């Protein structure tokens, strides 16, 4: 029998087929199943405190009015220019700030109308998602991205939205990021909005994010270890070389002061400490009291022979004591951010 | 009763609803009361001078040719895609550089009708508002946003705005900014637009925003604490140590301009003067007089014993002396910039 | 009588109004006659030469076949979405970079019907214009930005573009720069367009601005002086100082050089001298020039007692003698760039 | 016969052509071949990890529904307007950014149809396409990208994706890019996407491309390599000049640190090292171990003539001992990473 | 007679004409003649290798069906909004980026119809063209932009595109750019393009631009001068200044080097070296040389009255010796890209 004649047949004029209307416009809610599927996952900003996305979304409600019998086949395919005329919810991300579709060749669309009246509806989106960050440990830390998926013209007593019981959140094979990794468990959960105008629906998803050491590793906790060094490099030196032991003391001072500048040049303006702050302030603290040590000495030498072994001893007992104290506080440092990192993300 | 034709029998050319046509086309002016709901605020920045939100706004009017008695129900929902149909305000953000809508999935719209005739209309929009800001005491500042909500097409004898009695204003739970904080209390005025073309209505909102000193201490007055402090080392060096001593204040000197350059990275290319600029300036007076005071010690030493003494005088007394002015000045900026910043914001 | 009739009755086939024919398709040409109010007006880039502003443009013709006579009202309001049925003038801007229109919640636009015909049309628009900008006397400069206004498919025979007799152009209340000052006077001319296709007609405003010497003051002009004076130090240290004075030199002279090098951060890449230019290339002279001097004095002092005092006789001298010499350069410098820009700016 | 007519006879309603069916909408799947031409390609960027090209895309299939014999002529060309009335395939790409269609004075596209019903249709597309990149071996490496085209809506039971037998991949002439050089093979494979809706096509491009060592070695090996030279000129200078020695030092340390950090400028911040990192890293050495060197040398001429030569015969021993392991250490270098290189890329 | 009747009586179903169909649908191809009048030329850059310009595009052509004769006058105007019934060609631009049309008031198009049916087309365009670049003799060179304009769908046997016989490039009056210079005279030569698909035909023009060196003289090359001068001065300073004399030569050593880095900022990364990286070699060259020189005097003097005299000879060799050298590498340096730049652009 000719398929052009059904497709008109089945919800046109001659049907009845409104789309402005319910499927059960008088009575309970419409339940939709929900099913998103990641493609690509990247571009994280600690700036603007946000993360791109590229997903499959995935919707699942029954319609009574779109049931049919004579065919024999159990489920059809359609076409992408044809869903003006099918009624379909109207999904939207609350923390969202910008989004668009994709038309590169047609419209990446899918629709597909079951025997009984199950449809199913695939789109795909691409989503700049908000996401709050607490910078508190910096380097080491776990994040939680957000993702809601709520109504918004249609009250609780309407529209209710479910997750579908096996496979919700499903991730393509061999995605990675450079900087993150992503954790194998998503947590699932309800919101439930209320305003002025009334009680929405919403369902959230949670992906925790651990950030890795390699880069920073390398780009800032080495130099300043290697200006440390530098610093006490001056112990061996002549006490009577006044210049060069004051150039190299300013000289690593001023790098150092340069190099905690330059550890936040991609990190919001936030108003408390972190863990880098924290090592920075030790590294300042070490290369200062080393000069100031160094000042010490040379007041002392010359208060004019028992105020010459006085200031022999201050740099023999420095050259001992300096590394050691230095060790006791990076034993200290390490062991506090790996027994608090320790703690259970939930 | 069948639900579909109603809709069509409510408002088309069976009823005669023209569109172009106000409720009252002559007689007193269309009333409408406005209220949003803020979903997301932030980015903002001082060097564009804007920021960005995120809100819902509702707007409710009568309209009397919309009245409808032959259904039960007291309240009903519509269709997004059918607002093409009906009246609406002429609402615009005189302040605005730039907005948008929202259809990530659908029209991000919502529509409602009463009995009576009442009009809830609510859209979601995102905009990038100009502010105006006075960088006077720059780090410890306080700003007041405006929105601005007037009409365009419409004289004071058509429309009239007005604000809703009771919560006009609403914030989301948990809605907070990395570098300022939101007051609780919002400023709510009267605008009165006067043109060659006639007379508008307008209404206005102020947020008052304070500044956090967290990110601020911790990158520019501490750097500058010890750039003093190390230029007060000099003072225990010995006098003959020249090369030594003139290397170090040249560095000090070179250190706290460039410092002072970088503390403008950021900023509007202002014609005053600001709060970090008077600290930038009394840093370099006082480094530069250090240097100056070693230049005539250097000078005074070498004028052949009585000229020995009176050059280890002026280092005795330096030693006491700059510590004590740089805490006088310390006390008294300290103290004027909360005595100033405790005038109130209105 | 019933408004909806006439909507269509005085425009529609009915009328037979052809929004496609001129008001006097055969005859004297059509004057127009402009108008703008400029709402907000910044964002002005050197590197990039151009501006933004926001205006309201109003225009007003005369069209016969518009006119009514069975309203008792004089004037008449109108609906934006009709606009697609009245005949329009084809104004665009000439040195246009990029413009668009605004729809944050309905058209901006006005439309207002006179009984003998008159109509009124306002629209709402945002401009990136192009403004060529002769940077010679860069810091204290006056530019002279441009609009235009022509017709683009309509010869001199048919549209003829004229100014409001009394306020053309008018300035919101309030309206200020950070970096210039705007004048209050404006200039209005004319254009004569030739091509290849015809003759056109184009009117012409001209903007006068003037730069702000608060930011460059305390950004480039002080610090070079800073330098200058830390030059001049030298010349108090004993001449056995070798390497303190030296690294003085060289130290000084690195940093004029790179300020001049930053000098120039913001700016295109023009291929002639400027005022900042001049400035920075005599403070270099002054720091090479001490330099020098000392390395004169130093290789004076070895010829090895009548070499001993020749040696002190320079830096004697030249202790009183560079001042000096910067004082005279100074008062020329200023005076000269305050004699020159003391010239009309016709 | 007027050509004007057979336009609608062939696909209107008199027909009946639907162009929601498929042209064998019950039988063996549509086979598609596919074919490419790379007009442009650039803007290649590691730090966003994507590439953009600019491609015409030709596809060929047979539509029955559309055949004629009543022309003589074998090939008739079409007009780009009427692609609307015409079922065309779902392609889109997988791994895609960011893409649009080109307008500037017409719609960029082209369709031909043949007597038996053959079907060319070719368009001009930009594509923002991702690739991930192995940056090990960073300045020496050879990346492969990737190109995608899969359908969307259509299972593998209707839609089969084929590349044409010869020439699929064509590139224009005089092609070049500043970076990188591109192979003259192409590897062709195939996908099978499987996901919770089916089977769907897919096919592959690959293109290899290798970087240049021009832009680097100037960059980044040569100064690094003047630092270690400068650092070796210390070796020759007075044991007693111990201010000129260590700033020498602190100087080179300085500057190969500050080196080492801009190397990675515009990088993703990965978690590998790379073979630049291994340079900068034994560079660091290099320089470290000649100033910890000059550190024993002045430790051991204090310990008061047997103590006199043992310091001299360390630099004696020193001089002749770092350029020959530098050497070595080159050739090791240099040799390993034309060795691992010479891997095959597939 | 009713000038509203002819419009659609010319070219309506009535008339019949349709504008799918070329003007001579079997017979001799369609010549069209084009003009261009470049409006705004600018925003050059060498990194993405492409420039914008803002031009008007002018088309001429002969259709049969569109001829009159019934009115008195010879040539008579149109509405934009009436170009959707009128054969146009398909015009378009081979090494576009980026184009777009400009509807900043109305449609910014012009058309016109004469008595034997020639048409005259005009629109505005803006354009981001892409342009090769061959930076080898990078601050004084000359770069030859091109402008393609072929046909998509239409082959050799329908579509033939010709320049217009006089005039066919006009520029406006007043037109500069800030780094470059536009030569008068214009390359005009054909293209053809063979494809899978068939012949197409092609247009070409070429514009000339030379660089100035206002901006670099001041920016790179006097610096680098200075630095040398600099670095010469140390030639005159006692032998036994081994503090000052190295401090000096590390200083001008790696602030050359920090120049040299900084001259490539704004550039692409090109495999080949340029003439500002010669003299940068040179200078480096030259400094080290001058450290060199001192290194082996310090190690001459050392050597113990015969080497006392030896030591002096290389200095005051070495005084008149450097910039003897320089001169003649300036003067080769100079002619070598003054008779190199000579050649013919062609
Ligand atoms: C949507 O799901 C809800 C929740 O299961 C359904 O509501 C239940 O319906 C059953 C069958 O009528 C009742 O026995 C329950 O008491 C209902 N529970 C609640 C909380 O309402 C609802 O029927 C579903 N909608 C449809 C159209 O099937
Ligand atoms: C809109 O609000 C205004 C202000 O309250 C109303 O104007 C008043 O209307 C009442 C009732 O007719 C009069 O007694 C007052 O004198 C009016 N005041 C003014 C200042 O005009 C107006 O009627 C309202 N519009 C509608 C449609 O209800
Ligand atoms: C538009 O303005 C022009 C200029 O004033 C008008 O042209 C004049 O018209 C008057 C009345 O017919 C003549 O006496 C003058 O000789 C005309 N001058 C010129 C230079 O043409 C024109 O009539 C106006 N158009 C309309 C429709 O009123
Ligand atoms: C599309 O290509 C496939 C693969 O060649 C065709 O499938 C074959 O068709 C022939 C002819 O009917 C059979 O003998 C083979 O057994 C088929 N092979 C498979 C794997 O199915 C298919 O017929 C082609 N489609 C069309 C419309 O020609
Ligand atoms: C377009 O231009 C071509 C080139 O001049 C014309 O082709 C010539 O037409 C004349 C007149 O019929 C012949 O005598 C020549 O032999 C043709 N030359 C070629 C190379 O074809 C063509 O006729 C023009 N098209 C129209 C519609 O006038």
């Amino acid at each position: 029998m000719s398929p052009s004649d059904f497709l008109d047949k089945l919800m046109g004029r001659t049907s009845g087929y409104d789309a402005r209307i319910r499927p059960n416009f008088k009575g309970p809610p419409v339940n939709v199943t929900c099913n998103i599927f990641i493609n690509s996952f990247g571009s994280i900003a600690e700036t603007t405190m946000d993360y791109r996305v590229n997903i499959f979304l995935r919707q699942k409600w029954n319609d009574p009015r779109l049931a049919y019998s004579e065919y024999p086949d159990d489920s059809l395919d359609l076409d992408p220019s044809m869903l003006d005329s099918i009624w379909k919810p109207d999904l939207f991300f609350a923390n969202e700030k910008g989004a668009n579709f994709h038309e590169v060749t047609t419209d990446n669309k899918l629709l597909r109308i079951f025997k009984n009246g199950n449809v199913l509806y695939s789109i795909r989106l691409t989503l700049t998602l908000s996401c709050p960050m607490d910078l508190k440990n910096f380097p080491m830390d776990v994040q939680t991205c957000i993702m809601q998926l709520e109504s918004f013209g249609y009250t609780m007593n309407d529209l209710i939205f479910e997750w579908q019981d096996e496979a919700p959140v499903q991730v393509a094979e061999g995605l990675t990021l450079p900087q993150f990794l992503l954790k194998e468990e998503k947590d699932l959960r309800y919101c439930t909005k209320h305003y002025n105008t009334g009680k929405f629906t919403c369902i959230e998803v949670r992906f925790h994010l651990e950030r890795q050491m390699g880069y920073y590793l390398i780009q800032m906790y080495i130099p300043s270890l290697l200006i440390v060094i530098l610093s006490w490099v001056s112990f061996w030196i002549n006490m009577d070389a006044a210049p060069a032991r004051v150039a190299l003391g300013i000289t690593t001072v001023l790098t150092m002061t340069t190099q905690s500048s330059g550890s936040r040049a991609s990190l919001p303006k936030v108003s408390y400490v972190k863990a880098i702050d924290i090592w920075m302030a030790v590294c300042l603290l070490f290369v200062f009291s080393a000069l100031l040590e160094y000042a010490a000495v040379n007041f002392v030498s010359r208060q004019h022979k028992v105020f010459i072994d006085r200031a022999k001893k201050i740099d023999t007992i420095s050259r001992a004591c300096f590394p050691l104290a230095f060790l006791i506080f990076n034993i200290f440092y390490w062991v506090i951010y790996k027994i608090l990192r320790h703690e259970d993300i939930h």
